């Protein structure tokens, strides 16, 4: 008989839904045949096919027309490096633990993931619909307790790697861009005794996010901002249409009072070397810190984001 190649049968994919049958040469690396290749997040680019690999599914980079279409439609990304960064993160997040704390999926602390835990807890408490099929799929999986893919996707979408220190407000900003916030609208009015008044309408992400004040009530009453003429002007909320709002500000000692907010991010410590915790208002106040939970009737600490429920609001200010 003539000398012949040994092969096995595997599937490749970019979305784990459309599987593509491949015959691989056992004498070559996966990289030699597919380019960068991943097995449940593990980089097997330099590995030759094992007999145990037969029938398994491998993730590859979108390097042909079919895979580019499938990656673009599933992930809503134009970045060729997306699949690689996602799988590199999944290799770690699949090893994290995701305890249920107070009825929510949290993350046990690892790899400086405190900002991810507080973001994950927050996402389970505000009404959000993600546009990428990958995010909406992984999110439901996260609510059921299996958050590893959702966490690796958040890292990919935010261009962060495992172990990098993160920021909740920036994370929320990246994710909100992938959310359907089309019916979200905010109308603001800015009043200066000299220059008069000017109204502004904001839609989408800019209608739900605000930087500089934690108190939604204070935003309704009016916040002092500098105006172009050197006098402090007053900016106040005229109309809001959204299922929630997110008020953020530099970490500052702040009292959280039960029933007046949905949840909040505490940041202790110094700039870019501190620690996030999550505070949620249920029947009392719950402080979720990864796997850890404490309860209290009152809470005061260095708060940096507060989330509030909303539906429709219209000022009574003339
Ligand atoms: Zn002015």
């Amino acid at each position: 008989g003539p000398r012949e190649v040994r092969t096995i049968k595997v599937f490749t994919t970019v979305d784990n839904i459309n599987l593509h049958t491949q015959v691989v040469d056992m004498s070559m690396t996966y990289g030699q045949q597919f380019g960068p290749t991943y097995l449940d997040g593990a980089d097997v680019t330099k590995i030759k096919p094992h007999n145990s690999h037969e029938g398994k599914t491998f993730y590859v980079l979108p390097n042909d027309d079919t895979l580019r279409v499938e990656a673009f439609e599933y992930y809503h990304t134009t970045d060729p490096s997306f699949l690689g960064r996602y799988m590199s993160a999944l290799n770690h997040t699949k090893k994290w633990k995701y305890p249920q704390v107070n009825g929510l999926t949290s993350i046990k602390w690892a790899d400086n993931n405190c900002y991810l835990a507080t973001a994950l807890l927050t996402l389970q408490q505000i009404e959000l619909k993600f546009n990428p099929p990958a995010l909406q799929d992984a999110y439901y999986r996260a609510r059921a307790g299996e958050a590893a893919n959702f966490c690796a996707l958040i890292l990919a979408y935010c261009n962060k790697t495992v172990g990098e220190l993160g920021d909740v407000r920036e994370t929320m900003s990246y994710l909100f861009q992938h959310a359907n916030l089309d019916s979200c609208k905010r109308v603001l009015n800015v009043v200066c005794k000299t220059c008069g008044q000017q109204q502004t309408t904001l839609k989408g992400v800019e209608a739900v996010m605000y930087w500089g004040t934690l108190s939604y009530e204070q935003f309704k009453k009016g916040v002092q901002i500098p105006c172009t003429c050197g006098k402090q002007a007053t900016k106040y909320l005229v109309q809001q249409e959204s299922p929630f709002v997110m008020m953020s500000a530099p970490p500052a000692q702040y009292e959280l009072k039960h029933g007046t907010f949905t949840c909040a991010s505490e940041y202790t410590g110094n700039y870019q070397c501190g620690h996030y915790k999550h505070i949620t208002s249920k029947e009392t106040l719950y402080c979720i810190d990864g796997a850890l939970l404490t309860k209290s009737s009152e809470y005061k600490g260095p708060i940096t984001d507060v989330f509030y429920k909303e539906n429709s609001y219209t000022t009574t200010i003339k």
